[PDB]
């Protein structure tokens, strides 16, 4: 395999952390390709659920659990410490939340959060490689409590970045928040992408095809597909009950993404950089709430 850019995965993985069993896990811990029944069963349909009472709180108590979460991921960056030990911490501290975290093993995925650094756009591999001053690392959490999924990301700075690392993620968290400003009843979930290219495109910036945001609830991923880009064709109307992933991936040069041979790692083919920021939301009357919002500051990590 020729390798895109510098990063290289640093192998061995430590043997697979264990989830005690008094912690409830979705369907796919334990199948052995780790597939998921309930999300075969909908796979290529397009209607989306209508969240009861009940599932609203379900899906606000794990959205918030998986904030804490990505809070103490935020806490360990620095260089030095390797992807691996950032994992380490996240799978604890959703053991001490009495969640799942809910990447591990989902069609065997192997550690328990994806980490991308640099060129990487989505789907890193813990590994044991130590971030490097000047990286720009993102961490993307999804946890499981009580049968439903909550599910962001941030990207953060390693030490001091150069202005095109902060220009890349300042511009990629703005995609994001104008996206969300858009978000209520009667908008069409294709119309996102439209706001999002607009404005990496402004910033020299290109928009990742091949991954979107996603329905989430008693599923990881399903209905509605949300695609970043312009003049997409997602289906679908925004109606208040509805919650969805928005995680927009712009990268330094073009949009062209590949796999490592991993089967997970994204690249960008060109192997400049790629950023990513996520929120799970809920469509109201109003709006939207954003179910996954930082709690103690206005302002994501790399603000702070
Ligand atoms: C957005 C997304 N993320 C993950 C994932 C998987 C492991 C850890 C974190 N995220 N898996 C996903 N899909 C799992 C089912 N298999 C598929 C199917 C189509 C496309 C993909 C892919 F690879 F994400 F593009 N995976 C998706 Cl759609
Ligand atoms: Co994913
Ligand atoms: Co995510
Ligand atoms: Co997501
Ligand atoms: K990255």
């Amino acid at each position: 395999y020729r390798y895109t850019g510098k990063l290289r995965p640093h192998y061995p993985l430590m043997p697979t952390r264990p989830v005690p069993s008094y912690i409830q896990r979705p369907d796919y811990a334990d199948h052995p390709l780790g597939m998921s029944e309930s999300e075969q069963a909908l796979k290529g349909t397009s209607q989306i659920k209508l969240l009861s009472s009940e599932d609203i709180e379900g899906m606000r108590l794990v959205c918030r659990l998986a904030r804490e979460v990505l809070d103490v991921a935020a806490g360990m960056i620095k260089p030095g410490v390797t992807t691996e030990e950032i994992d380490h911490a996240v799978h604890l501290a959703c053991i001490a939340r009495n969640c799942y975290p809910s990447p591990l093993n989902y069609y065997n995925f192997p550690k328990s959060c994806c980490t991308s650094v640099n060129e990487v756009i989505c789907h890193g591999i813990p590994d044991r490689r130590p971030l490097q001053e000047g990286d720009i690392v993102n961490v993307d959490i999804t946890l499981y409590r009580n049968g439903y999924h909550g599910d962001l990301n941030e990207t953060f700075f390693v030490g001091e970045v150069d202005d095109g690392a902060r220009k890349l993620v300042q511009t990629t968290y703005e995609c994001l928040m104008q996206a969300i400003d858009a978000v209520k009843p009667g908008v069409r979930y294709r119309e996102l992408g439209n706001i999002i290219q607009k404005h990496a495109q402004a910033n020299g910036f290109s928009v990742v095809r091949s991954y979107c945001g996603h329905g989430i609830h008693k599923l990881f991923h399903t209905a509605p597909n949300v695609p970043h880009y312009a003049k997409n064709k997602a289906v679908g109307v925004m109606k208040s009950g509805h919650v969805f992933t928005i995680e927009p991936m712009i990268c330094e040069g073009g949009w062209q993404d590949e796999t490592w041979p991993d089967g997970w790692t994204a690249v960008t083919r060109d192997g400049k950089r790629s950023a990513q920021f996520e929120h799970t939301l809920l469509v109201t009357d109003t709006g939207c709430e954003i179910l996954t919002r930082r709690l103690d500051s206005a302002r994501p990590h790399f603000m702070s």
